[PDB]
């Protein structure tokens, strides 16, 4: 074992104990940019929190915080092919995406200035001082998928700056992720981040990591680890290992997962679209087993 039971247990711990007041402090900031910009306190704009902090999963002291901010007052939606537009009902606005982001980096500028803030692909970063950690505030339109049956899901959208339209289920992710730590006695959580931070070590000690190889998609695995490995096991050192043996076995073939949803379950792992492959994770599998070193006969 290349590392001992009390490196890992520490490992599986938050950065800090005020996680939840940093995360917290940046959503206010957020919110009360946006309330007080003349443009956007006029329309329906929903600030919350997404990824690492607001899944409580961070293990990077005083790393990014993503800040969401969603517009509902119009959304885009998909149907089913069997489905006209028309009959669900068109809605026609001069409000755009494009404009949306660009009002939401005027009230960032107006209330941190603009050598504070930095427009980027995906998101805007306010930068961090001393009172605030750096904030990815997040642009999105309210988005919802229907299926055959009538129902829909809800989420968000948005476009990078690049043209590339996203779809996203951040909600719904963090709801489910609090399911599975709830239904693991909170070890899912602790698991995630001692793969997290397991990650960040291989690369700073001058291991070969896949650029591919993300936090979310970290997350997304650990999701997908099922419950049995984290509670029928008593120490740390083991569930990592039976952890990276299930996805390291279900990945040897594309049938084996490409199944797997991410997190929110609301959109595949390993159908296209996505920067990584199953082959990726099972070489990421095999590069983290060789670097824990287990004890073999
Ligand atoms: O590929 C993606 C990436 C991101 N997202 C959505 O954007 C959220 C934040 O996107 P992040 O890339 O920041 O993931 P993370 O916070 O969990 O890990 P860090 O790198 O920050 O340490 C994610 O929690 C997810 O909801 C996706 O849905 N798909
Ligand atoms: O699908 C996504 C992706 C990203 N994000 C949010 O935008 C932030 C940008 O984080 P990313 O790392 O995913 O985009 P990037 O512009 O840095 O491109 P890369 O070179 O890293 O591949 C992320 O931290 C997340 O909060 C989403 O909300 N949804
Ligand atoms: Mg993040």
């Amino acid at each position: 074992a290349k590392y001992t039971e009390d490196q890992l247990t520490s490992w599986t711990k938050p950065p800090s104990d005020s996680e939840q007041t940093k995360l917290e402090n940046s959503e206010k900031m957020v919110r009360e940019a946006i309330s007080s910009d003349e443009k956007l306190s006029k329309k329906t704009i929903e600030t919350f929190g997404q990824g690492s902090y607001a899944n409580n999963t961070n293990v990077r002291l005083n790393s990014d915080i993503d800040i969401n901010v969603k517009y509902s007052d119009g959304f885009y939606f998909d149907l089913p092919k069997d489905k006209s537009r028309e009959d669900f009902g068109i809605t026609l606005t001069s409000y755009s995406y494009e404009e949306y982001k660009d009002d939401v980096e005027n009230a960032l500028v107006n209330k941190f200035g603009r050598s504070e803030v930095v427009r980027k692909d995906k998101c805007i970063t306010v930068k961090e001082n001393s009172y605030r950690v750096e904030t990815d505030v997040v642009p999105t339109w309210d988005y919802r998928r229907y299926s055959e049956n009538g129902n829909y899901v809800q989420g968000t959208k948005f476009k990078t700056d690049k043209g590339i339209w996203i779809d996203n289920y951040p909600k719904q992710h963090i709801a489910n992720g609090i399911s599975k730590n709830n239904n693991t006695a909170r070890r899912f959580k602790r698991l995630t981040r001692l793969h997290r931070k397991l990650r960040y070590k291989m690369i700073d000690d001058g291991g070969n990591v896949s650029d591919n190889i993300t936090s979310f998609l970290l997350e997304c695995l650990v999701w997908n680890v099922p419950n049995r490995i984290m509670n029928d096991y008593d120490t740390w050192t083991e569930r990592l290992k039976q952890s990276i043996i299930y996805l390291y076995n279900n990945t040897r073939e594309e049938s084996s997962c490409k199944e797997w949803g991410e997190v929110s379950e609301l959109l595949y792992l390993f159908h296209g679209g996505r920067k990584w492959t199953s082959k990726d994770v099972n070489s990421y599998m095999v590069l983290l087993w060789n670097h824990l070193e287990f004890l073999e006969h």
